[PDB]
């Protein structure tokens, strides 16, 4: 049962967690309603973890990182879990717990958030999660997670190479990564020219300016500093009242985006507007209909075949 | 009769005109059915134009550049609107128009893209649409123009005072105004400061990178070379095919967007969701409830008293 799970989690039964894990990425009816009263039961056991979300693109060293990062963590006591929204070192350890990417964002995000849920009750008090570049990806990630860490590439001029716009002022922390070989000096460089844009972003920032710092992820050099700087992050934030009112926004803003899910679902799904959506847009684009006509026929037409 | 309404209006009758517009701002369901058939007749008369939008902080100086810009385009032979999304000398010139904002950011949203299309239709090739900073109101403005213009002040270090961050990557050109007085040098090197963060955020872009230009819109200095550079953004666009890519993608989105918000409306304005939404979302931030549950007890109010 449900209330035999919860206990099992709780008190720590690895055997227990993957199939909690299971009943929440299940999006079966039946499944759903179950896990639904399962998360209620751990949301008391839950939160008492600091969760960082990490991006930037492909082969910048973001899995590197996180595995010298996870095991710099486990060597200070912390129980660590990485999880992907789409590390042989790190998966061997009994304080580490890895997970792969889970359909759709929306899906892919709720069962990721739920997941949370069921690994700070399980005693996890680290939560890296980490992106696969590119949806909105990195927004999804952002809005789940207390600290977001963007690594970019340790070359002036070129360190935002790639990177979606606007991502950068998602960023709490900013990483220039690959800090080594023939690249020291001007890794200096680039961090200080990414902190001139920070501070014209942010030019009267009184409680957080993102600090930018250099790494070497594969040399293993920088990650305590990261972390050291993640951990200030959480304080000063928290000694502010913001720590928890950012979770709580979070949570709220959530649910109406599952409201919201729900409702556009319904349209969006819907096979014969599937079928008609080409030949609509179509006449839009032309200037045949009007974006108000177009919008009317397709809920005229979802509303008859639902 | 909308037959003969629109008539009047590409004919270019100047009393037809802000009938039209009243009858695109009412949302009298009978009214809204008639401003639809109305676009329809005259959506294949509108499109020649270029539509501008300008953002930036109060007091930066968007009325009086906006006022300077529209002279000089009247004197070019141009007949110019001028929008508002929330100037005496312009106002008095039969080849401009310019109306006050019209509830809602959707509903001001929707009756001004309508009115682009009425007031395109009736002769005026320049559209300029000004914020009144923020609401997501830099989004909806970005979304139904061809060339954004971002105005920061002229100051080192101190350009993005009070900009919403994100606002500097919807820019198509970003101008420091009030370069004038005791600020002629360092307007210079606020220019040079947004230059080298927009060369960060856009590294290898090919077709536009952002130029950063200078103005006194006070002394009238910089408007014509502002306008120059918004003939060279359409240029580049229209060689490279996208400039009309941009509006047929907007016009898709924007049906999209319609058919969200009448879907979302339905729950939203619900009174009784009105009612228990408070304590609801007190459940979600203490801990209570889970988002899921509390998304299924909204939807489930909604369809009760709906
Ligand atoms: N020079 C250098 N190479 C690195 C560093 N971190 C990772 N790499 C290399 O970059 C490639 C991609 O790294 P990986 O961690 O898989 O990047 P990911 O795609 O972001 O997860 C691999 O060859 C890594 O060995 C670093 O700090 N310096
Ligand atoms: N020094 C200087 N003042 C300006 C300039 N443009 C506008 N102003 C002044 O700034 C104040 C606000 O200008 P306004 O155009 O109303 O700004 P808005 O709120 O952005 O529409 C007024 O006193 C203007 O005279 C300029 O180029 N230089």
């Amino acid at each position: 049962t449900v209330d035999g799970l919860a206990t099992a989690v709780r008190g720590g039964d690895r055997a227990a967690l993957p199939r909690a894990i299971t009943l929440v990425e299940s999006t079966r009816p039946d499944h759903r309603e179950q896990a639904q009263q399962l998360l209620l039961r751990l949301l008391p056991d839950s939160g008492n973890a600091h969760r960082v979300g990490i991006t930037g693109v492909p082969g910048v060293g973001k899995s590197t990182a996180i595995e010298a990062l996870g095991m710099h963590l486990i060597e200070r006591g912390h129980r660590v879990a990485v999880l992907a929204v789409d590390m042989a070192r790190l998966a061997v350890h009994p304080n580490a717990y890895i997970r792969p990417s889970p359909g759709t964002l929306g899906g892919v995000t709720r069962a990721t958030r739920e997941t949370v849920v069921l690994l700070e009750a399980a005693g996890f008090d680290v939560i890296l999660i980490e992106t696969v570049g590119v949806g909105q990806s990195e927004v999804a990630v952002a809005n789940m997670v207390d600290t977001f860490v963007l690594l970019t590439l340790a070359r002036t001029g070129d360190q935002l190479q790639g990177i979606k716009k606007g991502v950068l002022e998602l960023a709490d922390i900013v990483v220039v990564n690959k800090a080594d070989g023939e690249h020291h000096k001007e890794a200096r460089l680039a961090a200080r020219e990414l902190s001139a844009a920070i501070r014209l972003i942010y030019p009267r920032e009184a409680l957080w300016r993102p600090p930018v710092l250099t790494m070497s992820a594969v040399e293993g050099r920088g990650l305590a500093e990261l972390w050291d700087t993640v951990e200030r992050h959480r304080q000063v934030l928290t000694g502010a009242g913001e720590f928890d009112a950012r979770r709580r926004d979070q949570q709220v803003d959530w649910t109406w985006q599952l409201v919201r899910d729900a409702v556009l679902d319904r349209v969006w799904s819907n096979p014969t507007v599937r079928k008609v959506r080409s030949e609509l847009e179509r006449r839009v684009r032309a200037g045949e209909l009007t974006p108000a006509l177009a919008a009317q026929q397709i809920l005229e037409i979802a509303n008859l075949t639902d």
